[PDB]
């Protein structure tokens, strides 16, 4: 019958999200996927360091804060290694020890500067006890702008889904996968390539099965809505937990059924154009960590994405204990941080020998 | 074939909303939804003072502004009409002549105190060009508490929708009615009865039809989000625009045509539970405003919710001519604002008469 | 940016329904939502008769059938209490005494003649073992519209919804809305007003709580499915189950609590445009369909549709048994028949006595 | 709080298709992804042989169907290239020259015997005028069940979307989507491979780009969907329309560009598990068909499944006019037939050469 003139925009079809960045955007990603490279994760919150130092008994201060990154980002030579760093929103104004910004610094270095964007983790208060959902899209465009502006081209948002009886409410899956969506656009608007977190947390008692099953679930809806958003597809990357057994079962899965199930979940769920999986490491050793990625970077199964990590305690670890927190611990740490980096880049290209750890 | 024990609360069929402010909730509507009284809506910005009061040539100031508000809330006798008054933030804050808090002073005399917790309008980024999101869903609760333990028991959130070439974008659509639902959620975990306010603009050339069916699209939308986030039906109001042909169209409906359009729209969407409908005056004269209400009240169509009002400037738009901002303009000013809300209260209970204005 | 233009039926906003058969479903409608009149059920299974039979040792044939229909249609006065009848299949074709059709026969007695068009109940294959889906899509118009041509006016279709360990898949409560939603279109376009039955089985040992919760969970949906497909609610009616406790859950809940718990159950869930709510009876006895009716129409709560009866046994079980399949039965049978059918006609009307039975 | 035993199959993220069938399917995916090789699609209408035929002189009889068919079934060498057929239901009940039925010929072959199981358009009745769904859906287990039977492993369904002005109503997006994604599971269950064929026409006047934004709109939702009923990935495979300009664009696109925008499209939209993508030619040219996918298959972007194809006319035209419907033909149409199929098992490889042609 009747005809009307609208908006393309107005139209279903055409709402894929229109924003000048969107080379930049690209062009980061290709950075941000380079063979043999991965992401160090250095957004710890600040509280965080109060029990991080305790071991090495160095006082959660804001020098001693930017001295544990720098411990990190002036090594000479991570760069080989590490292609982008997600930055805490205090380092990004912090100064290497040459004058520059860190993310002055890091570009310099040819390393892209990063910044976790969330704004934490709070009661969901809808689905489940215990399930949560992520703050700070209030206010986004504006915050990512100035970050956009200090350097920063990239950055991360965490959600977090806990299995407990073996399931996750819907409530939380969609919501979580809502707000995922949302940031993602808002990120891209303002000039940084999206990292999407989904991480279905380790803890509790349930096997591989559920891990994955849940997983697989979880991720689907986060990819349903991000399609309902509009996203530049070839334009964000995707930091998923692993899929293994969780940390209270008992059990440990032998990297081979961690690559089977990881892969398996993903391939099931992601667009074949997600440029990027950027895993994340939490619950596992330094060790599995890499072990784990470089099994899933020999699986069979279909994964055109780049596969690598973004990584933090399972980089971190060896090398704050070997820092102490002293000036004098830099070259110790240093090595340390430097081996860990040089494992993971070696598990992307599905190398890694455990013989080198 | 396998069982496993869950909570109830992972159930989809178990997701009502759980708050044990369920009761007062309830409590608070029956206060707001009293025959013959409807809501006076204050909430304007400070920034919308500055052109409101440019007419009466007073000064926007904060003492102006608790001044503007006073003229309302202590006229006495307004009480008879008006059920509950939905603040300003700022006027939350204010004190009423005999030193209580506005808050104060509203219970004491009977009148339920709201606040509007939205915290404004942004750009889409989705959708067509200039469709707009609703922002202040972070830290939403830590607000809404402290407003609670000031004395306030309702709340008011505004998301708006904008007729353009007869449509509005799914994008919109969706993501408004979802931020509605968790503003509702998070409302009545509050301890706040929310009313769910889904403006779909009088702005535009567009026709009454058109206006009947984006209403019906965009409310069943919202309805639904309302049902997937659970909320306590019983514990919320609806505040949405009348269904009238467009500000520029070119035409006027008669009070009849709006009821007819306006109460099958409402019926098509909501489901018979909603307690009230407390609708805005956007666009409409103050005259209007009061007969749409009475013949909406004179409707032979299925409501079995309340159907009153929640006005601002169809309230107030006399009054404050009359008012002028002078100490001796208060008098005539309460006589034109207690006319208005009698008109308004008339017209609640079908019985405004053209003859009395 | 880019303008084009479509077609408005292209519109996510302007999906209604077109159908020339508009205004006489709604007259069709006004007629079945007659007040103290209810509808009979008479869609029986040819199968279902040799069980029915068995106590009167009546043998299952086609003309016993037609003699079976013929007890109650061809009853004088009936009409006073029922405005329509479900017809099965083959008694549209069947001729009452004098030669007129059925639905010649009833349409000339001012009774609306319709007919179950569903094909019946099939393993879901999705979902919990048990869960079923109902088959007759395909091909339906060219049917509805010969049932159209013959006189029938309205049409039913049923689906079923299994309460297991208190709760029903996703899978059934997405699939069987869907089904309904596009059959409840498909026959409006055939000039049928559709009678949308979403039945939550009695069946089992779950309370009346679980059954209230399953209800509005799975109604809801119903509801959402029939919005997007753009259902003309004023040109439909819902047949559900009310909500009681499970036939093996050991108890018995008293016409009020029923009353409460369905009306609440509908409310929160239809929307206030439904014309009408004509009941299952389904597991009830025929005096506690009657109470129950009832009570439901004395309900305090919000029911802007017309409440009343679709009963199948609740209205033949006397009447069958009386007949015994006799001509000389008929006098004995109708009078049961007719008794029945007045109490629910009182009941309609919220004036039943159960002095009376 | 509260605990409840429930099925494992009752919970959301348990929801995977349970078949016995599966290995089965996989093993036939494994077959139908064989390099080098593609399908034969003979599931033409007995009705579209009139037309087909009328060229030819050859009177569409069931005889001169079975040697139409006959034509490249017993062409000897063609399961070099072909690894399967897609049989239409009159041609699997058939025999060959042997006396052995086209499915147990194909068989014995090596190449796996398909069948179209879906029953045509239908104007789908919501959404704009010329949108269409598919009917078939009803009774289909016991339709799939005795193809399974009769030798044949794989099934083929299609659903159609029509471009006009620019865009496609989310009526016809959503309900295709869900009619596909119901035939998978029911295919799976039933024993058959399903290959997914929602193809957006290349009818009309639009763009490439228009044609690329639809696609992915389109099969955006086919995925999720597919999701939603939990279908086994490793065990269906997709047809879609490769993206091009419209048949009366009045612009032709280069291999590349096709190759380009299709790769694309599929990758944004399909799960990196999906097995394989077997294009349909309608509306190409017997050339451009391989042309095009011979760049697919050059193509640098991401592709992990199996790109080939699965085509009609782009496989018969020459054939059947060297045929002319003769006996003495044969030999010539089996040349034309075989070079065609060899083109295209050479476009799969990626090595194909327009100077073969």
């Amino acid at each position: 019958m009747s005809r009307v003139t609208v908006l393309q925009s107005q139209l279903p079809a055409y709402n894929r999200l229109k924003t000048p960045y969107e080379s930049e955007l690209i062009a980061t990603v290709k950075k941000l996927t380079t063979p043999g490279k991965g992401l160090l994760a250095a957004d710890e919150s600040i509280g965080s360091c109060t029990k991080r130092f305790q071991p090495i008994g160095l006082s959660n201060t804001e020098e001693h804060r930017r001295q544990y990154r720098a411990l990190m980002l002036e090594a000479e030579g991570f760069e080989q290694y590490i292609s982008g760093v997600i930055l805490h929103d205090e380092t990004v104004g912090q100064k290497a020890s040459n004058g520059q910004t860190f993310p002055e610094y890091l570009t310099a270095r040819g390393v892209v500067p990063g910044i976790k964007t969330d704004m934490g983790l709070c009661p969901l208060l809808e689905g489940a006890e215990g399930e949560q959902m992520t703050e700070g899209l209030d206010g986004y465009v504006k915050r990512a702008s100035a970050y956009y502006k200090k350097g920063c081209r990239f950055c991360k948002w965490r959600n977090v889904y806990k299995i407990q009886n073996g399931t996750v409410s819907e409530s939380a899956v969609r919501f979580n996968a809502e707000t995922l969506a949302r940031y993602a656009i808002l990120s891209q608007m303002s000039g940084l390539v999206p990292i999407v977190e989904p991480e279905v947390m380790i803890d509790g008692k349930h096997d591989i099965d559920t891990c994955q099953r849940v997983s697989e679930h979880v991720w689907r809806e986060v990819v349903a809505a991000l399609q309902r958003h509009g996203v530049i597809w070839e334009g964000c990357l995707l930091k998923p937990n692993m899929v293994v057994p969780g940390a209270e079962s008992g059990k440990t899965a032998a990297p081979e059924q961690v690559a089977h199930y990881t892969v398996m979940t993903l391939a099931r769920t992601m667009p074949a154009m997600l440029p990027g999986v950027m895993f994340l490491s939490g619950g596992l050793s330094e060790v599995q960590a890499s072990e784990y990625l470089n099994a899933i970077n020999n699986s069979p199964l279909p994964r055109p994405y780049f596969l690598s990590f973004s990584y933090a305690r399972a980089l971190q670890s060896s090398a704050l204990k070997a820092w102490g927190g002293k000036e004098s611990g830099l070259a110790a740490g240093r090595r340390a941080f430097l081996h860990r980096a040089r494992m993971n880049s070696m598990a992307q290209l599905g190398k890694y020998k455990r013989s080198d750890d």
